[PDB]
């Protein structure tokens, strides 16, 4: 568990911001992490409900690096320093998936 | 002296790692350890009605668009923070409960001061010895 070891003080967690996620994860996966956070995954080798355990870590949201693929799965400009570089799906359930190698939230909904 | 680190953060934290703390933790792992007496330091003691809100923000250690403060309607400053909606119960296993108030500052005197968008949350722990405020600006 790598959290455990960043002695992470009470209260401090992974939010991190639309923006964040472009420029340190998916622009530094071309040539870039000294620990991995998160993944790589065949996100539809598996329906939904299981990946949270093969994160490395999550509470109640879990990220990966990855109609398609037991079922199946609008998005708006990201810029960063007003010069631009997400998409929402549904799998009917609370599943709910984040797409920005391409970088993705999943999280199950109420 | 030799080194003796500085307010902030050592931590190295990953980029993406925020301090969003949950009621819970701001009551349990805070409010209620301070309370109790401990001691990584992270939240500024700072007595709250001595400043303008706007002032504040340079005086919590780390802080981007919030600031948590220990601090000991009320008067601060050129005005008066006010309250507001309805105060929040949060209650923690197995025992401690404590209200999250809300309060909007307004410059001025009491009735009928001008409102503005400085905001703070305040949680106090129940009782039979502080507070602990997110103080940030709406918007």
């Amino acid at each position: 568990d790598p959290l455990t070891q960043l002695s992470l003080p009470p209260g401090f967690r992974f939010y991190p911001t639309d923006e964040e996620l472009m420029v340190q994860y998916l622009c530094r996966k071309a040539a870039g992490f000294s620990l991995q956070l998160i993944a790589e995954i065949d996100l539809y080798k598996f329906d939904p409900w299981v990946l949270p355990n093969k994160a490395l870590f999550g509470e109640k949201e879990w990220y990966f690096f990855s109609n398609r693929v037991s079922g199946y799965w609008t998005d708006k400009i990201i810029s960063t320093e007003g010069q631009r570089v997400k998409k929402a799906l549904v799998f009917k359930t609370n599943w709910i998936m984040h797409e920005y190698w391409v970088l993705c939230r999943i999280y199950k909904k109420q």
